[PDB]
């Protein structure tokens, strides 16, 4: 039996139950102000070739048995230049955040912008400008927040699809504590 199918998967970092909401509630109002698809709050931690299926399980299992729960701490609420980077919270790149987004081999020294995206969105210059300061203006104790990361998700996200209908949720496991 051989598997032909192929496809890039990509795996997220999910906030836990205290603090989804939190981060829910900001992007549904963002995304009313301004325009934009609906999405789960995460933080990407990992990017695949292409798999088969079985392939990204096993890819999936052990980045699910080794990766322990985290903590990451906001930097910054920022702004990009395109629809993916629009308006987000860009993380603080201390070592447990740095490390679940790296995936150098063992022994080596390779020499990632960690960041929980709010907003996805077309935007002139000043439409951005300001869904940054509603984003403060909604929650402004965000910068120094700190939360918990302890879930994965394994999914399959077209990132060329600014609808995001084609973005699907595979399968989803639960991050050991380490501390």
């Amino acid at each position: 039996m051989e598997e032909v199918k192929k496809d890039v998967y990509s795996v997220w970092a999910l906030p836990d139950e205290e603090s989804e909401p939190r981060f829910k509630k900001l992007m549904e109002a963002l995304r009313s102000e301004f325009t934009g698809p609906r999405f789960v709050p995460h933080v990407t931690v990992a990017v695949s070739a292409y798999l088969t299926a079985d392939e990204a399980k096993k890819m999936f299992e052990s980045a699910c048995d080794g990766l322990k729960a985290y903590t990451a701490t906001v930097d910054r609420v920022s702004t990009g230049t395109f629809f993916f980077q629009c308006v987000f919270l860009l993380l603080q790149t201390t070592p447990e955040v740095m490390e679940a987004g790296e995936h150098c081999k063992n022994h080596f020294n390779c020499s990632y912008m960690p960041h929980l995206s709010l907003l996805y969105a077309e935007l002139t210059e000043e439409e951005k400008k300001n869904a940054q300061e509603k984003a403060y203006t909604l929650d402004s104790s965000l910068d120094g927040l700190s939360f918990r990361l302890n879930r994965l998700a394994l999914c399959k996200t077209d990132t060329e699809d600014k609808t995001l209908e084609t973005w699907e949720t595979v399968a989803v496991c639960n991050l050991n504590p380490g501390s």
